């Protein structure tokens, strides 16, 4: 169903995020990994985040949020995860 498809797509994106966060290898081939890294870097740099209402940052934060809901591991490399869980 549309919702399921979206949830799966989100989860697959999350797998890429999770991979990328752990993948301390700038030489990684994975376009998805490179993309996630770039998005993460962008977000960290873009202090404006959800204050300015930056779509990139908003998406990363939402992705991280959904990830956090799934991720009971309150010792996760993924940024925001921990903060969201505690919050
Ligand atoms: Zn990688
Ligand atoms: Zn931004
Ligand atoms: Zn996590």
């Amino acid at each position: 169903s549309p919702q399921e498809s979206r949830r799966l797509s989100i989860q697959r994106c999350i797998q890429s995020l999770v991979h990328a966060c752990q993948c301390r290898n700038a030489n990684c081939s994975l376009p998805s990994c490179q993309k996630m890294k770039r998005v993460v870097q962008h977000t960290k740099g873009c202090k404006r985040k959800t204050n300015g209402g930056c779509p990139v940052c908003k998406q990363l934060i939402a992705l991280c949020c959904y990830h956090a809901k799934h991720c009971q591991e309150n010792k996760c490399p993924v940024p925001f995860c921990l903060n969201i869980k505690h919050k």
